[PDB]
């Protein structure tokens, strides 16, 4: 166990990239608590696959985010997975669907991630799940989303700072195409996304999970502050 | 006037750089309405001195930012200035304050830009007033402002795609230190902040117009979704240990 001893929370947890770093702090042996909203079903299959505990606590309330971080005492490792797309052409979008996702891209993992280090020990480890998009020219329709992980740079580079006195890094991983339930590898967009890329494929939920549990562990403790992208080299077209 | 004919709306525009933005656009022959909140005598002495129109929007309010910019009509330019500033360590600063933080410096230029984007016509412009901490290595005390302004660089790539088809280029400029209220030249913070810097002095707020009037004239048309830095080169300690 990597993790054996180690109390680890990870807020949207319920399915795909989440699911799979329940999977993997699970099997290195921390003690795993996990947050859902809308997939109980799903949540409640995964509790019982893997013994750990499933949470209800809605990333879109900042005082649930708060109240779930803050009453899980001192972690040891906090994951922030949670996240939605709201994609279109932006003059048809609806500005409160775009407004909750704001609420959870970038406010939910800001304060979840202070509220984690008022009691986190040093040594603790905050990693976030931003995205490739932060970096990248968008496609037409993901305006927002873009922003939002872009929000997560600054982010983490400021946190970092505010950190280093506790003994904690906080960094974000930045996937590229990643095969979820929001990502499918078999859906129609899979042609043209694998178009763009060095590595033609959809990366596996266990790849983040492996990248993440590398940053969360001991020789880790000089990086942080930082944009890790795993991606596959996403972004050139294919001549 | 370069700008003779055009229609612009400045969010923002009582004091500092957004002034100095009014200040800008009137001389080059436009007509100019500005926002204001807080600062209400400011802004009746600055719509008194060049004749640009004043009005109230508070921009944490999504609602009436949107109405602002759809009352405007057809613009040609909007800029988005009003930002703030939210400073301390971070778990000591009050989560409210923060949220409107993100309100203010996130949302609202993000709708205001597309309800601009809805009657503006091909070749319009929208211009946000970033920040170079966007980039750079933020200073302690300054993460949630920091992430607001990093926001703004995907917001810009991808609206730069959704408007392209409509002949409206969005930008943002980024500027470094610059004297205003919220950043005075004679502060306590000159002589740290010129030691992280190339150029040694404060930028003044026509710079930062001036950049702006650039960017919406008609030699930028091929430059969108584009963060454009203007600070003096901050970020390098003074040091004389190559010598
Ligand atoms: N797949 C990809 O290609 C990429 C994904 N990402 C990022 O990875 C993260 C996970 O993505 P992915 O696994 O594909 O997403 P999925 O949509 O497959 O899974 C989303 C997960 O987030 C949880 N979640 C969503 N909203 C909330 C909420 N309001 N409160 C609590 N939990 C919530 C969901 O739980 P529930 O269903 O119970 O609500 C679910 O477990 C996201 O942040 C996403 O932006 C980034 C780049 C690429
Ligand atoms: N000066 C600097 O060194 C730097 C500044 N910037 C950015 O430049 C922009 C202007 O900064 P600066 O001129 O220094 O700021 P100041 O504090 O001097 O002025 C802020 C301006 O924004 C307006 N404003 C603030 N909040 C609101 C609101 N809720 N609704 C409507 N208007 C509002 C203010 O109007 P009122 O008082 O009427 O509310 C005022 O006109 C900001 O976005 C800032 O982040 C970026 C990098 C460096």
């Amino acid at each position: 166990g990597a993790f054996t001893g180690k109390t680890v929370l990870i807020l949207g947890g319920s399915r795909g990239i989440g699911a799979a770093i329940v999977r993997r702090f699970v099997t290195d042996g921390a003690n795993v608590r996990f947050t859902y909203a809308g997939s109980k079903d799903a949540a409640k299959r995964l509790a019982q696959e893997t013994g750990a505990t499933a949470v209800f606590t809605d990333s879109a309330d900042r005082d649930a985010v708060i109240d779930v971080v803050r009453k899980s005492g001192a972690l040891d490792i906090l994951v922030v997975n949670a996240g939605i797309g709201v994609f279109g052409e932006a003059l048809e979008l609806n500005a409160d669907d775009i407004d909750r996702l704001f609420k959870i891209n970038i406010h939910a993992p800001y304060h979840a991630s202070v509220e984690a280090a008022r009691q986190m020990p040093e040594g603790g480890r905050i990693l976030i799940i931003g995205s490739v998009n932060g970096d990248r020219m968008p496609v037409a329709g993901m305006a927002a989303y873009a922003a939002s992980k872009s929000a997560l740079q600054g982010m983490a580079r400021g946190l970092a700072r505010d950190f280093g006195p506790r003994g904690i890094t906080i960094n974000v991983v930045q996937p590229g195409p990643i095969d979820t339930d929001a990502n499918p590898a078999n859906g129609p967009m899979r042609d043209m996304l694998h178009s763009l890329m060095a590595i033609k494929r959809h990366g596996q939920p266990e790849e983040v999970a492996g990248m993440v549990a590398w940053l969360a562990g001991p020789e880790a403790s000089f990086v942080t502050g930082a944009m890790h992208t795993i991606d596959g080299a996403f972004g050139a077209l294919e001549h």
